């Protein structure tokens, strides 16, 4: 549908829209809002080129879609606590081990190499809307065991406070309905899941791995090619993402805010 | 569980007896018959060594257990169309690309090697009493798409008849038994193609995950075969392989089939 | 790159080129450019070129001889250029010789939709441990066609015996041109390593599969019209995204030859 | 075999040795003959036996040095006797650089039925891969330890954890010190990698060698007695308890005899 406010341009058939004809170090009319909001819903990572904004104007903008909240686990800004740094992997989203994980995530591209660290995403309600109605049928009423053992728990520490809260468990539902566009995803990722809820690990990793490899396939996915002063939004619920590593020496510099959420339900 | 009539040793503590104290010429009085199928029913393989049996005697014993029936795509003995032949793998059970496969087999050894040739069993029953209650739930409905075509159908033919090769039946995933009432799993690798509804894609972590777990060495016996056993196992509620390794050797049994129904959930 | 534009398009892999207009002939200093490019980016494209089906052939014969395949749709009047109107692979493993080359020219594109994913099995080899190099090194693999036209893709339900043909050509291969040693391997085509079963080269091929197409050793081209885009036969995989179903998509394509894969 | 009497169990491994009294030592006619049976059929027992503590360390002496195994249980007035007492397929302890090189297992007390043990022969798999697979993975080594067993991965599904934690390296395929015979040694409890590799260039390699060793055609399953004494060679087999037994008493004790770093 038609939007008259902004200009939108899909990236790809499934996920994905650049969106230009906006300066967000101006405060956003009500019918504009109501647009991009209704590009964030529909593409589920967009993106805004161009911009040269502050970190109070950063941290406006991501106010509009939610709570904003320094999170912990990461570096944060000198004089502006909500604002996490990023600079110099596995598909993810992020932090799925909380009962509340983050809604959305804006990024802000302030250093770039000339190529090098694209991002991928992949659409969760595609993955979920690309299985059959049987399987769907079938774990429609799993729910999933999520924790960070892997990352940064006694997992992690094998190799060869902090542990106690890398090695807490919650649990979500296999497959979540989005809070403002009631629509269905697949909620899984390879990273924090780690078995389905009241399964042993060797009932579910057959089910889990076809999912993980199901929900990243190709033609579910769109590639952000980061241009300084990108701005970049990405629904925490109904995608995932990769931060490619390939640049290897070169200097990338990200600011990034968190917007808050609520409990993923079904 | 007392057996008066008869004497019944488990061969391992989750399925398998050896019956002795009968003699499979005599036909059977009913406390008798009951107590053979009692144990036929908990230990799901049972065989009664030393027996000296003619092809008659072996049909009579076999007709006990349901109707039998010469089974075409056989070798078939001279002058007794219902015995089958066998002479000279994978884990499976018998024609599950049938709607209607058999109940039961009744094999009767008459020339073995000194070693080698062993077959085992798995109790699917137990394949199934070990998954969660979670994954129970979760595959409870499913049913299974089988086909003989890895066997003797489209595929076979690639690695270089077909269409009843190729010919699909529906079967559900777990089977309740139907003269125990217990439910055991349904699944095996040679005829199970995918869950029904699903892909391929879809249907493989599931199944290999089933195949992979109702075979667990803890579920399974293994009969070292004797010149005179005569053995019957459950074609609803057991999986076999037997063993090929004595190469070369001559090995000769005979074998009947017996019917059954439509599984059922 | 004096008489060019390259414009890399990620760390690993691809370049734009600008600077050139396809129509005209090159000299030699340039020609020589672009070819220096090809072999470092692997697969590079030009944008905003328009060209005939002649020009088309003529450039695509600066990489090599150019050559009617005659398996595919071909246009009228010019036998050399196939139309375009999914798994990762390259182009026909299943021959001895397969194309060292593709060249693909954007006619009809719709505004969105319709990526190419390009990945680079240099890399995916030079990220195995040594280990692993000097144990796969050495094999063979077997190429044919028979899931894609063969009697495996009859199953399912001459053109069959070309579909059925084994080939079989080295795991790791030494680019003619740059020397360079790449992974040789693809889920379409390979079927088992040479002397082994298919249970014993499940294993393996199916990690290489996995590990030559991560996110990291790849690029996505996004089309335009007008795109003159050329990519190694060799040294690449490609993965042509579905994702535009109903949607019009028009390219030509001409295929260069090259030499039996080599250790 | 003129001295006992050797029954195969299989086509592919195990024996029955009878007409033998472990209690009496043995001549050198007799035990050569055990030993050749031994060499060929890689796990043989010999039922119906009544031995003591010092005879069945005696016999075992027979097959190598016996040396008290420290981190097992070890009984009262005699080191070199370990017990067991009340899965995944494995052999003894492939963490130390010099791992047994044969086990000798004395069976107290059984239930009627349960609790069988599984063997593979080792050369068997090994004999069954292609020329190819072969030349493949003979130049491979693998790294073991006990880190899934006792050691940190261990300690994670909530000094012993060091040890636990050590790594040794062995080769993929071990040329039996005896019998000269290439055997697969390859195992799922403590085989983490190939060495110089990743895990996950492992996994699938490994995978692969777990199952086909493992296959029913290379095994036998040994029904135990109360009085059986059974020997395994601990290169060129792998074994599997089977628990299906919980709640009946089992006792049997053990010796471990010495052998050589695994080589090529």
């Amino acid at each position: 549908q038609r939007f008259e406010r902004i200009a939108v341009q899909p990236l790809t058939g499934v996920l994905g829209a650049e969106i230009t004809g906006v300066d967000l170090r101006e405060p956003l009319d009500d019918s504009t809002w109501n647009e991009i909001l209704d590009a964030f819903h529909t593409y589920q990572v967009i993106y805004f080129p161009g911009q040269a904004i502050t970190n109070e104007q950063h941290i406006a903008f991501s106010r509009r879609f939610g709570p904003v909240d320094p999170v912990p686990l990461l570096k944060s800004i000198e004089g502006y606590p909500e604002v996490q740094m990023i600079r110099r992997e596995n598909w993810h989203t992020d932090s799925t081990f909380l009962d509340a994980p983050p809604a959305a995530v804006v990024m802000y591209a302030k250093e770039i190499p000339p190529y090098g660290g694209d991002t991928l995403f992949t659409s969760m309600y595609t993955a979920w809307e690309t299985l059959s109605p049987t399987m769907q049928a079938t774990i429609e009423g799993l729910n999933v065991v999520h924790s960070a053992t892997r990352v940064f728990g006694s997992l992690y520490q094998a190799q060869n406070m902090d542990v106690d809260a890398g090695d807490r468990e919650t649990v979500h539902p296999l497959v979540v309905t989005h809070p403002e566009t009631g629509r269905k995803g697949l909620y899984v990722n390879q990273v924090y899941c780690q078995r389905i809820e009241g399964m042993s690990e060797k009932e579910s990793e057959p089910l889990l791995s076809f999912l993980f490899a199901h929900a990243t396939k190709p033609e579910f996915t769109c590639r952000v090619r980061w241009q300084e002063g990108d701005v970049l939004v990405w629904d925490n619920l109904c995608t995932q993402h990769y931060a490619v590593p390939d640049y290897a020496g070169k200097f990338r510099y990200l600011t990034r805010t968190t917007v808050g959420g609520v409990r993923p339900a079904r």
